[PDB]
């Protein structure tokens, strides 16, 4: 397929539902050989039997709110894979409590240093620590949300947390084209399994998408095909974002 | 290929140079079926040419300044093509006196009537010509330009049409999705073989955009694998718009 | 007030209702000459009768539809006003059968030039006409909606024009510019006087914007106080549109 | 002046060239009483003065790196004003090695996590400590620039914090709305005072935008004048931001 010969490290698996999975499969679909990243111990084994249907040996664990970790892990990563071809960057996280009522009575320091540390720096840090084994033409590509361009209920600090990602991704494009490296963001519309009803009824397709949407609009976003796209944050929500008052 | 099993109408197919040529050759690489329009007498033999290197014998005249020379259009295709699935629009013209010095004093309303009739107008009079022989499915896709959202030395009324055509996506977009058909647009950055220099050195890729870059681009959004894409413009000019004061 | 010693031209009041009558009074209130025009002979004595309340006895004809109505407008107005500081643009139109139901059954070629030529061209038509009698720190401004920048149900062929008309906005804004003009939109929420439970329900400061807060924003648009202000959409609708699911 | 009767707290002024001076120089112009704060003993002096120039007894230390600070701050500010208007938020900081050459070697998370802290976090912070002494009608309001949407050469992790902070100003606006309060920002282009021969140039205004104008831009957007907007960034860089290749 258009991925075929490409190496992708591939960030954030834990469940068949989750959208990373969703993003594996279809490049694994399209011929890239791929790696993996498990936060914790508890997601070894699982992480590694997902590999391993994707035709995968490569599992290490990275916890991005730790410098060394992720050192560690693209050490190790370089005596498989001493050059590769991007990476898939699948992680968010703000305090639960952060996520619900009035916005401005939830927020606190800690949740917002958390938020914008797990939701958007760990990006950099990434790109920071492999920035020598990426070869000409890779492809970087984060997750975004609505919420990071418009004020919704109960998204709170996230929001202000992907609007930081959203600039992240435009200040890496900038700094590491010259280098033959791509930096794109996909704003995913909420999935059905992973309100909604008002999601699909005032969606111009009248669907919510899917991982597996997602997952194909990602493929492309990383492979040759999309070489002249850096720094964009491309809309993956079925155009629920440029309507309005669809009674 | 990707577009294995898909009837695609290109227009504005006029040279080999052309974005067109470009859109057209990669969706014929991926599989797609062609058909393909041209404006005038002067050019059904060049047209009639290229179609067969792209293995089309469907090469039809069609005038977007005339409601008929549509309808009569889709009349003919309806014999060989009864239901397909999309249509690429490639069609913009302004007059040329427009297009040089200051905007204010270049305007003129009939110029303008002109560049917003052929360059916007058409895009809508097309789906609606053919909207009965749209497959579920179907994509639809025009170009842009980044003068539709920046005011652009002598492009002038070209950048209002253009950004007429974007609402018109958007238009478009949230009308047809509920039957299944999806409209995006291009905004592709200057080409070289269709100045140039202070546009590379400050590309983030560092280069323009090729016609196969955008021509990638424009099958992947008339392809299935961006089912979850609609109403969106994307920028294939390797990152120019988000960089600002560059050197 | 903060408009004294300067001379504007009001066009489209209509009634008391209209959001021009608003911005007269309000620039009124801070000190503003003003001058009127009137469409057809029919609205004539009412804003004689209005301009009257308003200190003023300039009240002229002009259809914006003709080239010539435009320039013996300002012909006239030269007679009393050979230099003045600005104007607002406050006039579109669109057949009334191009505003109901989907937007690709109900456009039509002539419907989408008529919008496209009152609502869009009619603004840098007089600017045009006038440019040589406008002082240095003179400001020019237009109304617009979110519909340009959104897919809004019903506003159909509006959306298209409203969108060219924000580009025009640019445009002029940079043409102009180095000569001492700056040119700026105000997109105005819906006003009640001019659904809105919904409307009001989910906008932030919980009511629709009136026709005064529409005048305070174009009065101060005008004045030198917003000197560093120029080519920009500014959005008078309480925040509506910066919000999302608040439903 | 159109801002008789309100109390305004100031953050931020360090100096007679700070776009805070020219902010609250213009609010006493059109009336407004004011207070003041200051982030550390050696600015005490400085501030002082200004205050007394502006005639202002309110000088309170506030360093909002601290919540501790910030309770205390409105404790004291309370003493004297036990309801007020709002306040206007100009604080932003970045270690100075964050600000130099290539954006991804030169971010760390440190750096990140500062520069988001203090510049985004703290405006936040500031809302929820005086939430209670807000009247109906009060507006805040914060300083933003163009680093936010555009990557700019050695701006780098500011570019980030200033984007939180622009979605802050959204969160803050949805949620505060409705009890009265407005959150608006303001996106200053480059001051001369406080390169500028290439803006220049390429500025619609062909001129830097001055302390004053903010000021007057500011003043109106503190005023009651400006009740319908809310949840808005308001370029004031002479329309810099809305051209492009400029020649
Ligand atoms: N769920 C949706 O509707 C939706 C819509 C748009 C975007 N997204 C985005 O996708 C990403 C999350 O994926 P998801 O929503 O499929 O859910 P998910 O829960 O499967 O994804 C979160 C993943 O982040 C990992 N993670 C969190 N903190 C980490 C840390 N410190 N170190 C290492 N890994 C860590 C978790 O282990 C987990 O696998 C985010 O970028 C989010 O904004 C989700
Ligand atoms: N040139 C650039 O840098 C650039 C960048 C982005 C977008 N574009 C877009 O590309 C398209 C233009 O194609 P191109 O750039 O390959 O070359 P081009 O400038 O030759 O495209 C114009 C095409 O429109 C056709 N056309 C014009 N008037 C017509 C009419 N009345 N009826 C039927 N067809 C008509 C012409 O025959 C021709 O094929 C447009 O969609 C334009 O917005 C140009
Ligand atoms: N009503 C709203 O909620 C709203 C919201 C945002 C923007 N606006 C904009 O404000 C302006 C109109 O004001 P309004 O909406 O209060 O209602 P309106 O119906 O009173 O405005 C239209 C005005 O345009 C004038 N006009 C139309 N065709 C003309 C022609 N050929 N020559 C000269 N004058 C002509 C009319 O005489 C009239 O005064 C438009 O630009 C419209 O898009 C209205
Ligand atoms: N310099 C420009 O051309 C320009 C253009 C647009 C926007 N801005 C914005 O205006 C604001 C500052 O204005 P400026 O750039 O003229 O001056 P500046 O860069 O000196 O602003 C920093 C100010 O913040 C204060 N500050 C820093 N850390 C603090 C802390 N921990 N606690 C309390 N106060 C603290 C300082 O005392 C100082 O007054 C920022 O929000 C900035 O982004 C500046």
């Amino acid at each position: 397929g258009f991925l075929s010969g490409k190496r992708i490290l591939v960030t954030g698996v834990a469940s068949k539902l989750s959208i990373a999975y969703g993003i594996a499969q279809a490049m694994h679909r399209e011929g890239a050989e791929l790696a993996f990243t498990y936060q914790n111990d508890k997601l070894k084994g699982r992480v590694e039997e997902f590999a391993a249907q994707l035709g995968s040996d490569i599992v290490l664990q990275c916890d991005v709110a730790e410098d060394a970790s992720i050192d560690t892990m693209f050490a190790e990563l370089g005596k498989v894979w001493p050059k590769f071809d991007g990476f898939v960057h699948s992680i968010g996280f703000a305090p639960g409590d952060q996520l619900d009522g009035d916005y401005v009575n939830a927020v606190t320091r800690e949740g917002f240093k958390i938020a914008h540390d797990i939701s958007s720096y760990s990006f950099v840090a990434m790109a920071k620590a492999c920035r020598s084994m990426l070869n000409p033409g890779s492809a970087l590509l984060t997750l975004s949300y609505l919420g990071a361009e418009r004020a919704i209920p109960n998204y709170n600090v996230m929001g202000l947390a992907k609007a930081s990602l959203e600039a992240n991704v435009r200040y890496m494009a900038n700094a590491m084209g010259p280098e033959g490296v791509r930096v794109n963001a996909i704003s995913a519309g909420p999935i059905r399994t992973l309100m909604l009803a008002h999601c699909e009824a005032v969606t111009p397709i009248r669907r919510t998408v899917t991982i597996e949407d997602v997952g194909n609009s990602a493929a492309f976003l990383c492979s040759d095909l999309s070489a002249g796209i850096s720094g964009e944050v491309v809309h993956v929500d079925g155009g629920f974002s440029i309507a309005a008052m669809n009674e």
